[PDB]
C-alpha cells in the first residue's frame, strides 16, 4: 500500500 | 504452522 | 488491532 | 535466530 | 518508527 | 526465497 501492509481478520494477507 | 509463516508467489499469505 | 501491527521497543509484538 | 523468526501458538513474539 | 514498519517499493525493508 | 524470508543482522531485509 508505500509499505507492506498486513491485513487482518483467518489468514494474514500481506499487500503493498 | 508454530511459527507465523509468509508464503509468497502477488499477496504474501500469512499462516501458522 | 484490522491489521497485524508489530510493536517493537527487544522481541516484537505482533498482535491484530 | 540470522532471520527475524515470528513465533506463534496469541501475540506473535518476533526474534532473531 | 514504536512499531516494526516494513517499507516497500524490490526487497522489503523492516525498521522500527 | 516460496516464502517471504526476513534476514537480519540494523534493517530487517525482506526476500522472497
Amino acid at each position: 500500500v508505500a509499505k507492506l501492509v498486513f491485513f487482518a481478520g483467518a489468514a494474514i494477507i500481506g499487500l503493498m
